[PDB]
């Protein structure tokens, strides 16, 4: 299988007055390619996606693959939706646009059986020659992939070859991996990177990493190398900010702080996301204060 | 405040070959009307709102609209989206297309804050002059609209008078209209209909009514009477099939208890909706022996 694995940045998108700072996101970009990073995520959950048109999505996917170009980094663009013939669209349209592959996350919402989201996630892999990566956050979605049916869908379909997790159940990397260990779990989870790694995960899509590219590079990297004891040392260092980035939902926190670190221009989201509370806002900046922060 | 109150049906959307039956639509609402039903609502959950184009769900408020004319029955049109922007042009386009209301569930997937739920449905609630009925379900969406935030809307924008409550939660039922004895609680889990009116919510809207809505209308109508009793026996008669009818995730039970009245000619979903299985199949077939399901 063709794969896309290792060290990754689920993108913020930035906004000024309203629109997608385009400059910003393209800097951002060479931020985390400059700092080791080997894929970036344009328009996943991190970069508001829900929110996005498809307009936006586009000048997005557009930006990362022009900005990847000529380096080693790939882009895996978020295309789920909870609308099969919808997700089919995305992706179809991800790979038009020069995607190296793509992110689908389980349907949100309308909670399809195992039944449907096989037949869901079938559909998009057969529609699309590049490589699929799962996503399952049942936090957000309302539903599970089953280890069954992630296992299936990685058996039968040629182009779906791992699953980005977020679930915070270590017991289901243990059960995937043990019954498929050719499957490429992904880090969904930022403060359980060592963990999901160190049991043979291949690689993390991460949120922290906006913020600190430079440290979730190395951990992987160390990791990836069996140099278990350095990438757990980071993993350990990087718990207290690694929580703190989910005081509110993502990417309330990690916008906010890359707005206290002068990375991007302004703190605006759209709706029906906005800033952190006050207090909020202090404890981010608070925990943000023991970390060494790359300027561009 | 102008509302919109009683007994309301969760339109399903038949499918016949891939569209929707129009025909099949029309005459589903008629029955509905016909049996004492107060309200309906075209394109909610129910109604596989996710996975409708917006032509067919513009075909399916209309054709809601003009089966009620000359009638009492309002149209409370499903209107929701967890992109504030789409909930705003939603809201505008179902007061175009003839609706008295709209049911606006709480954004899905991205996870607001309060503070951003607040702002979310304060723009709906603006941008439109008929009445907003809210609509929390956090198994579905990921979050929850807090009582302090449900409260705050009722009293802070003229048009919101309520809350869909999908919960499973007597207790927020409670804390609701102790604190707000003016809100319309409505229940939004068939089960738990009685329970919700005897503590003085002011109407369903019911997946249970799609095959029984003699039953659910005559339940509500007798708990709005202060007939207790009556309204108590009928919620345990349907106790049974108001549980199966979510063995798997509504509508997949509903549409499927529909065909096997013959109420709809084809057993068809959009995916990720699918087919129950075999088993789930049998076991609503089996439920449904107890109970009378009116014909046309
Ligand atoms: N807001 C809807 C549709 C959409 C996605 N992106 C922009 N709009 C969703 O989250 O699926
Ligand atoms: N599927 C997306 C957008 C959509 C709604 N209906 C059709 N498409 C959602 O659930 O928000
Ligand atoms: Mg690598
Ligand atoms: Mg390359
Ligand atoms: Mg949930
Ligand atoms: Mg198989
Ligand atoms: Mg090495
Ligand atoms: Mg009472």
């Amino acid at each position: 299988k063709n794969i896309i694995i290792g060290a990754m940045t689920a993108l913020i998108t930035p906004f000024k007055n309203g629109k997608v700072d385009e400059q910003s996101y393209a800097r951002l970009i060479k931020r985390q390619i400059e700092n080791g990073i080997d894929a970036v995520v344009p328009v996943g959950t991190t970069g508001e996606s829900a929110t996005l048109t498809h307009e936006e999505k586009r000048t997005c996917i557009e930006i990362a693959v022009e900005t990847c170009k000529g380096t080693k980094v790939k882009v895996l663009a978020g295309a789920g939706s909870n609308a099969t013939h919808e997700a089919v669209g995305l992706a179809k349209f991800a790979k038009e646009h020069g995607a190296d592959g793509i992110l689908s996350v389980a349907p949100y919402y309308n909670k399809p059986t195992q039944q449907g989201l096989y037949e869901h996630y079938k559909a998009i892999a057969q529609s699309v020659d590049i490589p699929v990566l799962l996503y399952n956050v049942p936090g957000r979605t309302g539903c599970e992939i089953s280890t069954d049916t992630i296992i299936k869908l990685f058996r039968d379909c040629e182009n779906i070859y791992g699953v980005k997790e977020a679930s915070g159940n270590i017991d289901k990397c243990v059960d995937l991996l043990a019954h498929e260990p050719r499957m490429m779990l992904i880090s969904g989870e930022d403060a359980i990177n060592y963990p999901i790694l160190s049991n043979g995960g291949k690689g993390v899509i991460s949120v922290t990493s906006n913020l600190l590219p430079d440290m979730i590079s190395a951990l992987t990297h160390f990791a990836l190398d069996e140099n278990y004891k350095e990438a757990k040392k980071i993993n350990d260092e990087l718990y207290n900010i690694n929580k703190i980035l989910f005081c509110e939902s993502n990417p309330i926190p990690i916008k906010t702080a890359m707005y206290l670190a002068g990375l991007i221009e302004s703190l605006e989201f759209r709706l029906p996301l906005c800033s952190p509370s006050k207090e909020n806002f202090a404890k981010i900046e608070e925990v943000m204060k023991k970390y060494k922060i790359k300027g561009f």
